[PDB]
């Protein structure tokens, strides 16, 4: 069999069932990605999702070296590229890892009946999430759980997520491996960043390197038993934990670089190695328990980015503020505290839970009363670890529009980071200030503001909003909706 | 036999007793709507009409290529197209869901004749209502029922509505699929909004997706939040769908059912779980023997009340320029959206009627007729006579606005010039200070029309009006 196993997500060669089948009983296997490089067609991805994905396909290249075969990156769009792929390579048959999210399900339905027009066989699956989604629909009823609770039960009353399955043989990818014409790397070649138009120039090292071989590295470090006590026995919010971690998995899981069913059984045997007990609480893989919910609620709901029209959300007034908007995402509200997160998301793709909850919170109703649905374009453009149903169901979350209490944009920073050093290592200009007036610069005297070299209104902007004057009208707006 | 199947409401698969006729013992069928293109020659009908109807044409055609057919959309008038159509086609049957409504019910019986003419076998089924509305009248002594008791107790006394119909089958309707020509679509495609000379530019989603498949996801999610009161449109509203015929109402009727019983363990519901259903089937049982029943002159269940011709009002009421911004707010979602709420009706079809403006609700039938959604000739008709209590014997349009939505942030949606005001201002900018409307960046009189009328002088000669009625 000729088998083309594409590469979407599940950029990784450890369980990747659809790898396997293949390789089963395969002539010839090509590993490809099929990459849109034409950036002003699409919505914008910020320079940190396309050099994580660089990264892992030059890492799913230099794997498949080890392999005697290389990566097929083809330069288009899937459906238009394909049917030349299936007829240039003579492909009888197409793997891939299963999108459940809606987009990606449409767009996967249109290839498979261009397939099965060419003869191609299609195989296709589910390693990108932790069980079959759809299983856990039929047990509901047919609908999808509408809380985290109901999800919780319906799971507690099914079978244990499948292992990660075997990688593949270096033997049998041998045996079929495909024949590497000398000018590959000019045609079917990773893209460098520069390659593809960006700005290269000054860039440093990325804070979350990319590839199968980071991510594994990452679970290791994670899974050590010192590291059991800081980040699960006894999790407590230190300054430190705003900073990205070396151990942190969230970029992985959502790129597909390392398997969701690999971390969880991999966590599970570290319990029962802590603790002589073989029965973990389902708290402890509370993240990929809110993973596999938003993936459930949202594959079967396209609206699920959307407010109106979307039957699980529920429909708010938003303020449209433009402006209000753009100082957001550009880290310019004059809050210190949300500033240097969006800054540090901005540079780095990532920020803290903590962190996404006061910027979250400043957007929709804490402070600027504009829609989720905004903050959720901002965050698919920055945010690494979250994709069209993560992000979108995080931020519906957040704003109590389906399934807290807001803090202060300015006491929350305070509390979190009393030193203020993370407010100086992304808003240096604000490097003057001290500890008492970093969160609230315009507070600081005019003698503080001219030690600090730093002037609000002119070297950083001064607050765009009164936090106790649009909270008051805040509240009274969610006492009204609830 | 050669049958075809006309769409005009029922536009959907499931619950169509006159599509399962069509199909048996059939060679052929194909499916049927006519549209006259000549906006002009018929009354006005708003972008989310069409809008609506467009895409449950659309729906069903996709439905039908599923099915290896086509939906076939025939320009022109049923009465000129039919007669060419049923020799052009061989046509042996024709079958369409009932009209109850007189208008249509005499453009059938034209049809009919047409047909017997030509030896077309005619079957018609009663699927948009959810009981036979003539045998309602029969055991009302043959006159309609005028009261929503009087309804009731007569309804309480027949049989329960006919369940819903099973879908037609996919194999039957390969045995009886049409001929396709390449040329399908120049002839009998759906057309678009830009191909019916509609501006398309800077239209955004409709806020409310025509089409059975819509309406079928939206029952659905309706029926699971019921199992687990704003003025936004609801992304499970079902009312749009249940004028155009998306929604089978005896399907939602029994579904709604299923959950009471469900829930509750009396499997026997009160009426009122389906109250909306019920006020729709009242009104279409008025209406059926009815010509006049959206007028107010020659209707004999219509209160005569002396209406002021006031056109200049009528216009600014209808375009949302009357000055009071919860009336042009309502009336604003209306013409943006093609649904408003029921307490946002009553304020608008109050202050048009008995509460201020002394306007006929035979106008504000015809506003609503252009631009909503979810009311056909006997509901809007019967809705605005029993608002305006002309026919099945009011609030402040400030203060009703201000308790409905305290924030103001739905005026600031809909007139968004408002935006800038006040909470305590926004519904009564007129008496915001000079400074507050230079801040807000509207000048009232300039930016934002001044208030047609005086609510306290209006609302005291208008109830003393009404006074005088009875
Ligand atoms: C507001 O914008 C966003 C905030 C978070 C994310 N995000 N990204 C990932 C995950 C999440 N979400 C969460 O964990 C929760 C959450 C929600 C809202 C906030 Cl503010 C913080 C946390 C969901 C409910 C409780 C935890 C889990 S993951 O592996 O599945 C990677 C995305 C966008
Ligand atoms: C004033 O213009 C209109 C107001 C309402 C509608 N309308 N549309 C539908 C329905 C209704 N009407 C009602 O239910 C009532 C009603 C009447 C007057 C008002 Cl103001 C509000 C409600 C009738 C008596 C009590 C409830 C039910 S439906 O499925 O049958 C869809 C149409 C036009």
């Amino acid at each position: 069999a000729s088998s083309v196993h594409w590469f979407r997500k599940g950029l990784r060669l450890h369980d990747n069932p659809a790898l396997l089948a293949a390789v089963r009983g395969a002539r010839c296997v090509r590993c490809v990605y099929i990459l849109d490089p034409w950036f002003a067609a699409s919505s914008s991805v910020g320079i940190n999702r396309w050099r994580f994905l660089l990264q892992s396909l030059e890492d799913l290249d230099t794997s498949l070296r080890k392999l005697n075969s290389r990566l097929f990156v083809v330069r288009g769009q899937p459906a238009d590229v394909f049917p030349r792929l299936f007829k240039e390579w003579g492909v009888t048959r197409l793997t891939f890892e299963y999108d459940s999210e809606p987009f990606g399900k449409e767009r996967d339905a249109a290839i498979m009946k261009m397939a099965k027009e060419a003869g191609v066989e299609v195989v296709t699956e589910n390693s990108h999430t932790l069980y079959d989604l759809d299983r856990i629909i039929e047990l509901n009823g047919q609908k999808p759980p509408l809380t985290y609770k109901r999800f919780q039960a319906l799971i507690s009353r099914m079978e244990l997520p499948k292992k990660p399955a075997v990688a593949v043989s270096s033997q049998q990818m041998e045996s079929c491996r495909a024949e590497i014409q000398e000018n590959h790397d000019d045609t079917y070649g990773v893209p460098s960043l520069e390659e593809l138009g960006f700005p290269t120039e000054g860039l440093g090292p990325a804070v979350w390197q990319g590839g199968e071989t980071e991510a594994l590295a990452r679970l290791d470090k994670h899974l050590e038993r010192k590291a059991w006590v800081a980040n699960y026995e006894r999790p407590r919010m230190n300054a430190n934990s705003l900073l990205a971690s070396p151990t942190g998995l969230s970029p992985y899981l959502r790129f597909g670089c390392l398997s969701c069913r690999l971390f969880y059984y991999r966590l599970w045997d570290l319990y029962k190695k802590v603790k002589r007990n073989s029965t973990p609480p389902l708290s402890l893989f509370g993240q990929l328990l809110w993973r596999e919910f938003f993936y459930t609620a949202a594959t079967n709901n396209p609206r699920f980015d959307r407010m109106e029209g979307n039957p699980i959300c529920i429909q708010i007034p938003w303020d449209r503020n433009p402006e209000a908007l753009a100082k957001w995402a550009e880290g310019k509200t004059g809050f210190p505290w949300i500033d240097a997160i969006m800054t540090q998301l901005r540079q780095e793709g990532w920020i803290h839970h903590l962190a996404r909850h006061a910027v979250a919170c400043f957007l929709t109703r804490g402070d600027l009363w504009v829609s989720w649905e905004s903050g959720v374009r901002v965050f698919d453009e920055l945010l690494l670890d979250a994709d069209f149903s993560v992000n979108a169901g995080s931020w519906m979350w957040l704003s109590c529009s389906a399934f807290f209490h807001c803090y202060c944009p300015v006491g929350f920073g305070r509390r979190t980071d009393p030193s203020g050093d993370y407010i100086r290592r992304y808003l240096p200009k604000l490097k003057g200030f001290p500890s008492r007036y970093i969160y609230e610069p315009w507070n600081a005297p005019e003698s503080v503001q001219k030690a600090a070299k730093c002037i609000i209104g002119v070297d950083y902007p001064r607050p765009i909003v009164n936090h106790a004057e649009t909270s008051r009208l805040n509240i009274e707006r969610m006492k009204q909706i609830y």
